[PDB]
């Protein structure tokens, strides 16, 4: 159902939290080869998460679930802000710019946490 797709989406978000925290530790420790790999893994997780979110939103639209559509539109907009910051972080890593990388890491943490405050409402509305 749209709910089992939402639980999978939630699990993928949690996988990203796990891999992100491991990546942050590796960045702090100077292990650039590990960071590179975690960044690739986070990019794949973003693509998969986005695909699950799009299927949930499309199914809520086809079901006429107006409140779920509203909440999913808001959440996906914030999700995309996160993804844009993530892309800038990857670019800073490629460019050898640790100052910007650290800043984007902190910013991405705050933007993703902001979007997660909509999760309980979405789960209830689906
Ligand atoms: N795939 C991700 C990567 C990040 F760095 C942060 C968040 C996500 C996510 O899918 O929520």
């Amino acid at each position: 159902s749209v709910k089992s797709e939402y639980a999978e989406a939630a699990a993928v978000g949690q996988e990203a939290v796990a891999v992100f925290n491991t990546m942050k530790a590796a960045f702090q420790n100077g292990d650039k080869e590990a960071v590179a790999q975690y960044l690739a893994r986070l990019a794949s997780l973003y693509t998969r998460h986005e695909e699950l979110l799009n299927r949930i939103l499309e199914k809520a639209r086809r079901e006429g679930n107006k409140e779920a559509v509203t909440l999913m539109n808001e959440f996906t907009a914030t999700f995309q802000t996160g993804k844009s910051i993530f892309n800038a972080m990857v670019a800073a890593f490629k460019n050898g710019d640790d100052d910007s990388f650290e800043s984007y890491l902190q910013a991405l943490e705050k933007v993703t946490a902001k979007g997660e405050t909509l999760a309980d409402q979405i789960a209830k509305a689906l």
